[PDB]
């Protein structure tokens, strides 16, 4: 149908459709009579997976030959989402598939739907994950992604009488056709035990041992015949554990619990032993493969130019001692070069500066669970402060600020600090995220080695994030300038010189607005719900958080109805409002938000008077494949997080990609986004990071916006006196009373500059051809945001290896 | 290479190897270089697997429209062991199989061992289940073994210091071929809740659900093309279980152990809670598949003329009330025609007269668990009750010992009276059996109702226990008489005609010789034992119990030491003695009784003057698998049961398919055995069970024995004194004083007969010809147990269905 999706050749066609047969027959144990579109989708699935199999034996086999230095890319997660179309995307299999299933009287787009997401994340830091994992296959690097396979991923959010409810995520159900384990390479990580100091150093001794074992997912390259690995730990009970009888085989799921499910808090550190277990596990298992591949190649000096491991945040920050303590305490290494080795093998990349996410774990629950490590962690200390009084001699805050153990009523250890001490690099995740690290909460750090601290600018794949998700834009993008972009996105700046043609606004124009058909129609047929497709789609879809600031989102929806209300007959630009997120089961502000979104709707969408001209939808469950359909749809993305908070945010350059505007605050990324558009092309508002610390040394007092602004004002009473609840009056109360009193975020202070652009928004929109061409000028300079710039970075100046778009043989 | 192993057809050959190196390729992500022999067996089954496939589609489809009466075995254990060589078998595929792996450079047999058994029961039970299916698919009946899938099936044996340990036995560790997952034909089952009365009938609400998944396994006939199922239910938690969020997630591991691990106590009924759920779990999804398939063909009339249920013994037995459940509260049924169509679909089967293992439930339980199963259990007893009243009316203590419902300190439910109630056939496992059971422990429900209690004796299948462990065999038997007896185990009879044969006799001889130094270089290679290949192979291999006397096999080991080391220069006939068995985990004196067959062990295996003229061996981790290695190396069979107290054994049919004599009591199929063969052909001895009832009026008096028999005296000396256990001297008091004092089986008593016969057996082994002549006498006349003549019976005598032996299109 569409060229950027391959060739459907009469051979490759013919070929699909009988091992579709062949599968469905032979793998599902099924005929034609009693298949259901379940089977149908499996057995799709099957006969993709079989054009992967050749590619992987080889690509492996060829590290194994050439022996390059290995990427190992440690995360607790990996937010993948669905597999079957990445998969034919990169392997040039799309239209050859839809062909195929045509003619055996399937939709191939109605058995996508089928595939659960691997929803093995909590958002940006999981995504960024598996952007890069496919950006590395794309550049020919020799990458692996480690991590944990768990049974049940992030909860799928049902709203209950506006109130979100969790349930478990069970993805694994009907099986996963994407995995293959492997039992056979089965690893001991050992628990608690105590230390024992012989003659020939000391020994971890008395353990408790629970097993890994692995399961790898094929990572293909952009056609480009890669295929990397990213392999996921499953936790397994030893055979004699425990081992009246019946009991003993029972407690076997003690151990196995750690693989068990994801932490869904991505607010705020809790110091749970089980996350803490499953941060070992994850680190334990990794350095053992890492170890046997680098032996089955006595000298750990090259260990270095062999391997780099990068810290995906501090969650696998154990690393740097387990490390230590495979070569100081196995290998029988001298402390000093095995710290050197260790130093130059490890990077860490921070996520947030937010002081409640940092982690900071009790010395007591390190003590009980990793006796050695904590030894291990006092010694690297000492070393480290002694080197700090060396070099700011009599400084004594600057030793109690840097040190790696925290004083106080309980002992922590903090990780940020260690993972700095232990790796040769450091980065932030935008330019603006990177200084604030080195002017803040790095600041001594920084003075003390400079040369560790960089900057790498977050990115997303065009694969999934375009090609994937927006296969009409990218066709239309490819017809002006052919198909090279999408591996080379900066080529999407000859789009400039299409930004007064008249052919090429039109198809922008046009592509947008069926993309917003298929969605409301989705939402009708998965939700029944109703939307006009002429409004402007004003979307706001991330995580649930106070710093992320729905709320002000809130506040200008309420401030356009009640506009609306005192001048009825006046013409506004009609708009459907949609925000969509979980929030984290503990945070009970974030879940107080959600249900104060679906209030406001309740009134708003049922008012008669408001017609057509405003709809407020919370959309449910959002996670990758509602993304990858609410985004192309999108005319207006909200990336309003109060400055100097928001690290990088990606969602923000989906977005950019696929032909919305941005309304946001110059934060993370925003700034960068704004510098390549254009500052005239975006739409800033808001304090700057400099207007925010103003405020903060003046002290905010919240009652002053209040007190000025009558609009505001009538908002906070119709909160208060129970407009949006009037069976439960007081229900908001919690949401007004820190509005007033503890809004860490500001919520107010961006409150008028918000509501006057967004009218210069709705001003826009009624020009569509201006509309469009500001469009044009963003997607043309969205190259930049590209996840293969990103790890072309990470290659060249932290990781020490070259990318390459060369081809392997197929 | 050996006749019966089928053709190995060019064609044939050549298509296997390509598709054992798809599978290598395609299904285990393996190429040759890195291969390991498990990648190699992998390969093979899944090789051998499509050959089943479009024979269980069309089988099943066959079943869906010619709509036959269907036959529903419901058993809490299915003891299989391995599948590859018996599908082989079945397929007629073992040579051709054997020439292409030969071709590839591969040791099938090799192969062959690296397949885990799946141990889903404790012994004859569940190995009865498993020969039965076999039978049921070779007799073209459209039959379903209903089970649960245990992830842990009968732990794994390990001997230390003599010690039986157990260990968990992970059987899916590296996954299980032979099974297809059907996550879509998922059931609820309830529990727990109350009973609630409306106008319309009872209601069963407030209930927790556990989900049951069925996995599907094939079970072939041999060489008909037809292919029947195995569905055995898993445990899976609902998605909005206990839906503070971790733990409800870690909570799911609570619905999920019913199906974690098979229950290993074989001895003693423990009313475990745990185990009530098992089985109604099996019983309550079973019952739904068989509706839901009898509505897919509103009358109920018709239910039993397409429904038969079977009971293996009283674990099932919540079947009775729960089909009463369906069909009076959700079909509306009136209760008599509901309990018309209950009784004529359901028929039960008894395997023991050993008043601790009847299952006796506490009411207390059932009441929790299961309140309206409870209900209708009582409602049941009041109608029986009314029926034994109007019988035999007055007889009071008649109605108290007939009663559903047993009074005491706590009052339980006799499940086996619940059976004999619902079911309108009764059997026993042997003849002798039979007879017991309607002379003694239900003689009042023979007088009752006469004409439900049938005898249905015992059989093996001749495939697995001929033809596929003892291929040697199957071939000589084959040179002469052909091939039919595999299927038609009567034909064996033909052999008496060579009783005198010289070229048959020598046959024989050599492959029981064969066998033997297969079986002695297993031992040296896997266990590092030495055994002389000449001498007599005596053994005794079942579950350890003090019923089936092993402890009486341990006296004559020690009295013929005892004898040696009295006369040493004296000649006697070498015998290499193995005993071998699992202990229920909670049997005290049987894990005693394996500590003493090691501790005698060490003693006479070590005596320079014994010489390799006595060797006393424990065979370690008794299973399928191991059964099918030392069977076919036996010489002597030890069939030694107190008389009326084995109900069959299956074991002793093994044995004499297999070319062994049997030294044995006249009890259980040993009676047949002997009546088949011939006494003079059979090593009778000992008490019948009319001695036992003598003895048992009287009173048993062991040290009467002890007083009268010397040689006695002196081995309880030695047991009490501290002979076989020098450095705890009191080991093995609780053996004496259970011997002396409360020995319910009567082991002295049959000792002074059981040694005479012995010397017979030995008497005869020095002439090598008589003993062969003997040999073929019984496997001559093996043929009544062949378990296709048990099932025949079964389908026209309770089922009410003709077998058939025609094909199917292949
Ligand atoms: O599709 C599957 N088919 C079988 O296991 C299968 C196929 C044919 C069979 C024929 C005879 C007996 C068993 C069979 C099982 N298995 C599924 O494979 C998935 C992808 O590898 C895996 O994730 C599932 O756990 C497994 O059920
Ligand atoms: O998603 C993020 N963090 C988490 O999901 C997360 C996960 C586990 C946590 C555990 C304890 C405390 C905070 C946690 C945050 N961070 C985001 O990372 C993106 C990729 O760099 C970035 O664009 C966002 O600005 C950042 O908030
Ligand atoms: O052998 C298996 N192979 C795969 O799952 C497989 C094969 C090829 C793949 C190619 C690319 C990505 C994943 C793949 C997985 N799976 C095993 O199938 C068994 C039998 O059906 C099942 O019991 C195991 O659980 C499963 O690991
Ligand atoms: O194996 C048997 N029983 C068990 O394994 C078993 C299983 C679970 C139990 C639970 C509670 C009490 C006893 C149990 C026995 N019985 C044997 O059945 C054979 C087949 O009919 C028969 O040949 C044997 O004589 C009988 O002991
Ligand atoms: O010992 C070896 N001999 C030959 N090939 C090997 C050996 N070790 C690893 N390989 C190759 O390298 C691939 C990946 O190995 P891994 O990354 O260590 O798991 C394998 O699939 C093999 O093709
Ligand atoms: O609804 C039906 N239409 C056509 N075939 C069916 C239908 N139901 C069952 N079958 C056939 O019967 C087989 C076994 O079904 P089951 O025993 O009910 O699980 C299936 O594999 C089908 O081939
Ligand atoms: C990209 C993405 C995110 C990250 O969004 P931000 O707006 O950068 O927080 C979160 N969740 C999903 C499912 C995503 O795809
Ligand atoms: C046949 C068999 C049994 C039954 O033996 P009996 O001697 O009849 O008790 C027990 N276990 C296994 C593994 C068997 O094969």
């Amino acid at each position: 149908q569409i060229s950027v999706r391959g060739l459907a050749g009469v051979e490759n066609v013919t070929e699909l459709k009988k091992n579709f047969n062949r599968h469905l027959h032979f793998t599902l144990v099924k005929d034609r009579n009693v298949a259901t579109p379940r089977d149908y989708y499996f057995a799709l699935a099957h006969t993709v997976r079989d054009h992967l199999v050749g590619r992987w034996i080889r690509t492996q086999q060829h590290y194994y030959e050439k022996d390059p230095k290995r990427i190992y890319y440690l995360s607790l997660e990996f937010y993948m989402g669905r597999t079957l179309q990445n998969t034919m995307v990169n392997l040039a299999l799309e239209n050859a598939c839809d062909e195929a299933t045509y003619q055996l009287g399937l939709d191939m787009e109605e058995l996508e739907e089928i595939e659960e997401d691997a929803g093995l994340g909590n958002g940006g830091l999981g995504r960024l994950a598996a952007c890069f994992l496919d950006s590395m296959a794309t550049l020919g690097l020799a990458a692996y992604g480690y991590g944990i396979r768990y049974e049940f991923g992030i909860f799928n959010q049902k709203i209950c009488g506006g109130w979100q409810m969790e349930e478990a995520d069970d993805w694994l159900r009907y099986g996963n056709p994407w995995e293959k384990a492997r039992p056979e390479f089965t690893l001991p990580v050992h628990f608690y035990g105590r230390v024992e100091h012989t003659s020939q150093g000391a020994k971890w001794v008395d353990t408790q041992v629970v097993l890994a074992m692995p399961y790898d997912t094929p990572v293909p390259g952009y056609r480009n015949n890669v295929v990397n690995t990213m392999r996921l730990w499953s936790a397994k009970a030893p055979n004699d554990f425990n081992l009246g009888y019946i009991q003993a085989v029972l407690d076997r799921n003690l151990a196995e619990n750690i693989s068990r499910v994801l932490y869904p808090n991505d607010n705020f550190f809790e110091g749970k032993e089980l996350r803490l277990k499953q941060e070992y596990f994850v680190v334990a298992a990794t350095l053992q493969d890492i170890i046997r591949r680098f032996k089955s190649s006595t000298n750990f000096d090259a260990f270095p130019d062999k391997v780099a491991i990068q810290l995906n945040d501090t969650h696998p920050s154990l690393a740097i001692p387990e490390l230590m303590r495979v070569l100081v305490d196995l290998e029988r290494l001298d402390w000093d070069k095995a710290w050197e080795v260790t130093v130059k093998t490890c990077a860490y990349t921070n996520h947030t500066v937010l002081p409640e996410a940092l982690e900071r774990w009790p010395v007591h629950l390190l003590e009980t669970l990793l006796p050695r490590h904590l030894q291990i962690i006092y010694e690297i200390n000492q070393r480290f402060l002694n080197r700090v009084a060396a070099a700011f001699p009599g400084d004594v805050d600057r030793l109690r600020r840097m040190s790696l153990v925290e004083e106080g009523a309980v002992k922590r250890i903090n990780m940020a600090h260690l993972c700095i001490a232990g790796s040769h690099a450091v980065n932030g995740v935008a330019r603006i995220h990177s200084e604030i690290l080195k002017k803040t909460i790095f600041k001594d750090f920084y003075e003390l080695e400079p040369h560790k601290f960089q900057n790498k600018t977050n990115g997303i794949t065009p694969r999934r994030w375009l090609v994937l998700c927006n296969p009409g834009l990218a066709e239309i993008i490819a017809e002006r300038i052919g198909e090279e972009y999408i591996s080379d996105l900066d080529q999407l700046r000859k789009l400039l010189s299409y930004v007064d043609d008249e052919a090429f606004i039109r198809d922008v124009a046009k592509v947008k607005q069926e993309n917003k058909l298929k969605f409301a129609a989705y939402l009708e047929r998965e939700y029944k719900v109703h939307i006009n497709p002429n409004s402007l789609f004003d979307v706001q879809v991330k995580r649930i958080h106070e710093y992320k600031r729905q709320l002000l989102n809130c506040l200008h929806v309420i401030t356009l109805y009640n506009r609306i209300k005192k001048e009825p007959n006046k013409f506004v630009v009609p708009r459907t409002v949609m925000i969509g997120g979980k929030a984290a089961p503990g945070y009970h502000m974030a879940k107080m938000i959600i249900k104060l979104i679906t209030a406001i709707g309740d009134v708003v969408n049922h008012d008669p008077v408001v017609g057509d001209r405003l709809r407020v939808i919370f959309l449910e469950n959002y996670r990758v494949s509602l993304a990858e359909k609410v985004i192309p749809a999108a005319d207006l993305s909200e990336q309003i997080s109060t400055a100097g908070t928001e690290a990088s945010g990606t969602g923000n350059m989906k977005f950019m990609l696929n032909g919305a505007l941005t309304i946001g605050t110059m934060d993370g990324a925003n700034v960068e986004m704004a510098e390549e558009a254009g500052e005239e092309n975006f739409f800033i508002f808001g304090m700057r990071v400099e207007d925010v610390d103003r405020l903060d040394q003046r002290g905010y007092n919240a009652q002053e916006y209040y007190d000025r602004i009558p609009e505001l004002r009538q908002i906070i009473e119709q909160l208060s006196s129970g407009f949006f609840s009037p069976k439960q009056p007081d229900l908001f109360k919690d949401i007004v009373n820190m509005l007033m009193h503890h809004d860490r975020f500001k919520v107010f202070a961006d409150y008028e500059e918000y509501v006057k652009c967004q009218e210069r928004v709705s001003a826009l929109y009624k020009n569509p051809r201006e509309w469009t061409r500001m469009v044009i000028r963003n997607i043309a300079t969205s190259g930049k945001f590209s996840s293969d710039r990103t790890i072309a970075q990470y290659a060249r100046e932290i990781w020490g290896v070259e990318p390459s778009r060369q081809r392997l043989p197929a």
